[PDB]
DNA sequence: AGGTAGATCCGGACGC
DNA sequence: GCGTCCGGATCTACC
């Protein structure tokens, strides 16, 4: 899940849990809970709390309780879903939040990738994992020149720059390479070797890219589906992503497919340059 | 130096 | 039955 992945979580989410008191939280696989790093801690603690609200920064779902936020990365694999606690789980259920009204926020997760950490509300934005975080792309805060700055520091891959959550929050694997192809760039090219023009060109295009996603629901292009199991629409969208060999529907040049910042990267290479 | 590729955490789908 | 793939993202060897 990428930053409109996620939003489509947190949208569908929020109102199937608002309002609702955590009474036990059942932990199956401890590796998830990353802080208090004692699953003991991290259940106790939860206990008693209510929601209060749901927010997104970047790819991380924050949780807002009473006195504590829980800081929820899906990563690959990672959902949620609301549901009685009288029915049995479903497989690769690894933490429930049990509520009072007999209802349960369960976590399943096939690779074991996600991570959860708590922290005090007026902390959680100092530590990690929220604290090195770039800016939000549809926010001010992201502009061609923030972008720039970083650019113009390093030699790196255009994609490794635009996968680093430092750089700028929300973007992975779909949304960089679907980004470079609308803004003509390969995504091989060095960070450094963009023009002002391409960098400019490049912000419009991963605002656009991101911006549209969201109101289509997300990408569904093999497991993610919204908190009420509904597929996105924005896969339908993609002129690049999952397409290799297929012809590009700007030009017509079969899509290649490569590895760039250990990722499989897909490109037009008639449209990038 | 600092970028890249491999290893790692994990396990299911898929094609051959 | 067996590699290889995967909306994330670290660390660790290499130059
Ligand atoms: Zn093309």
């Amino acid at each position: 899940p990428q930053l409109p992945e996620v939003e489509t979580i947190r949208r569908t989410l929020l109102p199937l849990i608002v309002g609702k008191t955590i009474e036990d939280v059942r932990i199956f696989w401890p590796n998830i809970i990353r802080h208090p790093r004692d699953s003991e801690a991290f259940a106790a603690r939860m206990i008693g709390q209510t929601v209060r609200g749901l927010e997104r920064r970047g790819k991380f779902l924050k949780f807002l309780l009473d006195r504590d936020a829980l800081i929820s990365h899906l990563r690959m694999e990672g959902r949620y879903a609301v549901a009685s606690a009288l029915e049995p789980l479903e497989p690769h259920t690894h933490v429930v939040f049990c509520f009072t009204d007999g209802s349960e926020l369960r976590y399943r997760d096939v690779r074991k990738f996600g991570t959860m950490h708590v922290y005090a509300k007026e902390e959680a934005d100092r530590r990690p994992p929220l604290a090195e975080l770039g800016p939000e792309p549809l926010s001010p805060a992201f502009s061609p020149a923030v972008l720039a700055e970083r650019a113009v520091k390093t030699k790196r891959s255009v994609k490794a720059l635009l996968l680093d959550c430092t750089v700028v929050a929300g973007f992975g694997n779909i949304y960089v390479d679907e980004s470079l192809f609308r803004a003509g760039i390969l995504p091989g090219r060095p960070a450094a070797s963009l023009s002002s023009k391409e960098i400019e060109r490049l912000h419009e295009e991963m605002v656009a890219t991101i911006g549209e996603a969201v109101m289509k629901g997300g990408s569904t292009v093999r497991t993610y589906v919204n908190t009420q199991g509904e597929a996105g629409t924005f896969q339908h969208h993609l002129y690049v992503y999952g397409r290799q060999g297929n012809p590009c529907k700007r030009c017509g040049t079969p899509i290649e497919k490569t590895v760039v910042a250990g990722r499989g990267t897909h490109y037009c290479p008639r449209c990038q340059r």
